[PDB]
Parts: structure tokens; C-alpha cells; sequence
């Protein structure tokens, strides 16, 4: 589906005065391509003398990034037909779009998720991967700690529409540990990294 | 050339175990997804009663941001070159290396003025902009700045080799304005907008 778009024509739709593919989904597609960085930085690692003892570890971050990719590109999907449903319940009744509201604050939660999945391989990466590739980790950490920003917000704007309380705590809940980790492996990585702006 | 990759593909490509499409060229990818958003906001702006007085402004930032994607997808080829001439140079004279090196600098500069516009106009967004897709303006504000963070990187990087010391010193004071315009914006809109949260 979304991964068969061409970036002109992803980029033209989310500029449409439409709402179909809307932040949250462009989030998703951000954080693909912040896998692939990282995906990039661990093939570059595996098949490298001196990261030999560091190869079982590269070859399992290539796979972890590759099926990484494949969920974000279904959550772009979801994003669009989560929005879509709900569009098409404000009008329906209280039930019905209530449900709809928590299967639509799900979306970037997953999203999340998966970004701090790709965190803690940020971390790795900064850690055992290859030195002269610090640059697209830092890159993909940069890009990874936004996608987070982007689909936090994705979270909050549907939540507070949610009157099941519990629900909402516990979404709020998820999302803040997320975030701590999020945030946690990020900050390593920048501190682990800054310096290859000027070292060479 | 760039733009008609599907998402699938670039990203197989970042993926790859060739250096081809790197950072930069991501940035910039990621940069002209942030245009689009502001773009969709522009346009949910005109052609809306009670921003009809805003719309003259509205209609200027959609042609705008089109542009800025047409120089960003471009920016990402060119990054991808950059690089090949400087790779293709280490093992030349130091004349045609650091004469590459220059220019592989200049394509993330590039890519980060565009962002300083696109962080301008994220502000006349927040400001002006429908209100309800203030999500969708601060969400391209975080992208925006992650892509400066990505672009300055780069620039850094490719700086650091080269031993022209009056070049370095120009770039660097570039980037620090450039990085200062888009960090006033950046918290700006964020002031302005952190509030739709709740």
C-alpha cells in the first residue's frame, strides 16, 4: 500500500487540502527511513574486521529494522483509515465513535513504540557499530527523537476527545515511559556522539 | 529523479549497504514532508471564512512551500553526488579534494536555509494558521528542527576536513544564524501552539 508511493505523490497528498495522510502518518514514514539509517549503520558493521565479535549483534538489528519498517508503513495506513473512521462517526453515536477515538489514539502509540524500539538500537549503534557512520546514527537519532515528538502530540489530540477515563490514564501512563526511554536513549546517543562533529 | 522512488525503495536504499543516500539525503527527504505539512495547513487556511484576510499570505506560503520541496528533492541528489566526488577524490590531488569537499558542505547548508524558511513560515502558521491544525503546524515544527539537527551534523562533518580556515570560519558563522532564526521560530511556534495538547 503506502510504501508503493512514490515521495512526490506522498508528499503532494499530505499537501492536498485533504486530511488523509496527516502528521501522524508522516511521523510513521519519517521513522521508517530513521530505521533505515540505522539499518544502514549495522550493515556496515556486520562483515568489518575489528566488529566481528559485534556481528551476531548487526545482523539482528538489519532484521529488527527491516520488520520495523513493514509496522510503521502499516501504521501510516492505519493513521489514514483510523482518521477516516472517525470522521465517519462524529455524525454516528456515542459508542460507536468513542471506540473509534481509542483504535485512533493507538495508531501513534505504536508508532512510539516502535520508536523506542529504534532507540534502544540507536543506543547499539552509537555503542558497537561501525565509528564512521557515528554521523547517520546521530542523524537517525535526531530523526527518531522528533517521530516521537510528532506522534506524542498525535496521541494527546486524541486522547483528550476519550471519555473513559481509565483509558486515557493508562494510554498517558504507556506514553510516559515511553517517552523516558525514548528521551533516555536519545540523550546517551547525542552525549556518546556529539563529539564526531569535530573529531576527526 | 529523487522524488519518483516510492518510499519503499529510498528507504531500501538508505537501508543498503552502500553510502549512496545518506543523513543528508534523508534530512532533506524529511525536510520536504515538513513543507507538506505546512503546506496543508496553508491550504485549510484559504478558502475559509474568517481567514479571508489572511488569505493573500496563505496562498504565498502554498507556492512557497511547493518550491521549497522542488530545491529539497533536489538538495537529496545533490547530497548523493557530494559525496561520490568526494569519495571519489580521496585518492586524487588535495586541490580537487578540497575544492569537493566545499561543495559536499554547501548541499546540507542548502538544505538548512530551506528549513530556516520553512521555520518562518511554521511561524506565520502558528500564528495566523486554521487553528484546528495546529497539531499537524507543530508537528512539521519538530521535523523541521530535527532536520536542522541532521543537516548541521553533516555540514560539521564535511567542515572539519577541510583546511581552508576563512571558508570554515564563514560556514560556521552561516550556520549559526541560520541555526539561531530556526531555533527563535522553532520555540516560538512551540510557545504558541504547546497548548492545543490539552
Amino acid at each position: 500500500e503506502v510504501e508503493r508511493l512514490s515521495l512526490k505523490e506522498f508528499c503532494d497528498m499530505v499537501a492536498e487540502r485533504k486530511p488523509t495522510p496527516g502528521g501522524g502518518a508522516v511521523g510513521s514514514v519519517v521513522g521508517a527511513m530513521a530505521c533505515a539509517l540505522a539499518e544502514m549503520v549495522a550493515n556496515f558493521t556486520r562483515k568489518k574486521k575489528g566488529y566481528e565479535d559485534v556481528e551476531p549483534e548487526m545482523e539482528r538489528i538489519v532484521e529488527a529494522m527491516e520488520e520495523a519498517r513493514l509496522k510503521l508503513f502499516d501504521l501510516a495506513k492505519k493513521d489514514m483509515e483510523a482518521f477516516e473512521k472517525v470522521m465517519k462517526a462524529y455524525k454516528s453515536s456515542e459508542g460507536e465513535l468513542q471506540n473509534a477515538l481509542k483504535e485512533a489514539a493507538s495508531v501513534p502509540m505504536d508508532v512510539i513504540r516502535v520508536m523506542k524500539d529504534l532507540a534502544h538500537e540507536l543506543e547499539k549503534l552509537a555503542e558497537f557499530g561501525n565509528k564512521n557512520l557515528a554521523s547517520d546514527t546521530l542523524n537517525a537519532a535526531d530523526l527518531c527523537h522528533a517521530v516521537f515528538q510528532v506522534e506524542k502530540v498525535n496521541v494527546l489530540i486524541n486522547l483528550k476527545e476519550i471519555s473513559d477515563e481509565t483509558f486515557r490514564k493508562n494510554m498517558l501512563e504507556e506514553l510516559e515511559e515511553q517517552e523516558a526511554q525514548i528521551e533516555g536513549c536519545y540523550q546517551r546517543v547525542k552525549k556518546m556522539l556529539e563529539g564526531i562533529v569535530w573529531s576527526s
